[PDB]
């Protein structure tokens, strides 16, 4: 999944503003790229994992 | 090689917002400087002499 479409995807799920480097520690701490460095996370949401 | 042409080239490997701090710090620790008239610095990629 793409860094930016999983920081949207939470963002209209939990409001940013009051959550801050929450989100940012989370990543940091489990994220993955499919290579050493890419632009991408290997993660998937409740809402996809449901959908085949 | 110029510091410009060195990022062009591991921009390819490692990305900035990864781990900047660690590219800065082993940047300074292998920090030559002197040659044309910026920063030179003595590495080679091994992808680089391991291709044609």
């Amino acid at each position: 999944l793409p860094l930016t479409t999983f920081q949207q995807k939470i963002s209209k799920y939990f409001n940013s503003r009051l959550f801050g480097h929450d989100i940012e520690s989370f990543i940091n701490r489990h994220k993955k790229f499919a290579n050493v460095s890419d632009e991408y996370l290997q993660y998937i949401f409740i809402e996809d994992i449901s959908s085949p």
